[PDB]
DNA sequence: CAGCTCTGTACGTGAGCGATGGACAGCT
DNA sequence: AGCTGTCCATCGCTCAGTACAGAGCTG
């Protein structure tokens, strides 16, 4: 990566972009190599996140990884990952890393209390639900989940990973439905708050 | 048996690598 | 014309979680 070795990137971490009063917190798995390289969320060609954010209308213009720090103030969106350690792919992380991550994540969500905790990847919500709700399904679906983050009003919403690794949603177009339904959920929650 | 957990297998796009060679212009 | 090197179009190729079957486990 411009003369930077994989070994160097594996030591890097990606900072959280979290504030209070957010509508949405996008929760990824862990930083991939390009995210570690750039120091920004979801850069590069192997990820559909920024394209889906625009295609769904969650952003009115096409944004990129460099705009990520403007998302709390301008768009009401923040970022974190379940696991801090950078790896090329999510299958390089251990179960203990995921469960340590899950514990750290629930504390962050209980502190920041966004309207919606968005699990950018079904695999991480599978782990999270088992750890936090003590619930294992048989058969986990995408979209809105039936449990709130403990001691909060924060909802859980799951989308297929924005990574272009999965073949079941091969294009950014195949994932936009979930971003549109996330936008609708946010608007419904804002609509309820106005009506008390 | 019947639900489970765990493990290994199989799967589509499209952006952008290095490699290759065609178009083309400078020079003689 | 003959030669050459650069530019850049284009190539083939790689690769950035999910679903599910079946083995193993347990009530």
């Amino acid at each position: 990566f411009n003369g930077v070795s994989e070994a160097e990137l594996l030591t890097k971490t990606l900072p959280d972009i979290l504030t209070f009063n957010l509508d949405i917190v996008i929760i990824g798995i862990n930083p991939g190599l390009m995210a570690a390289y750039k120091g920004h969320h979801y850069p590069g060609p192997g990820n559909h996140f920024w394209k889906c954010l625009f295609m769904s209308g969650l952003s009115e213009v096409q944004l990129n990884h460099m705009d990520d720090h403007t998302l709390p103030g301008k768009y009401g969106i923040g970022f974190t990952n379940m696991v801090e350690r950078t790896t090329p792919g999510s299958k390089d992380l251990s179960s203990k890393e995921f469960r340590e991550g899950g514990r750290i994540l629930v504390q962050k969500l209980q502190k920041y209390q966004p309207r919606i905790a968005v699990f950018n990847g079904k695999c991480i919500y599978e782990i999270f639900s088992k750890e936090v709700f003590g619930v294992k399904v048989k058969n986990l679906e995408f979209g809105l989940q039936p449990h709130k983050i403990p001691d909060t009003e924060t909802l859980c919403y799951v989308m297929p990973s924005s990574s272009a690794r999965c073949a079941q949603f091969p294009r950014a177009q195949d994932k936009v439905h979930y971003y549109i339904k996330l936008k609708d959920l946010r608007d419904q929650l804002k609509g309820i708050e106005r009506n008390m």
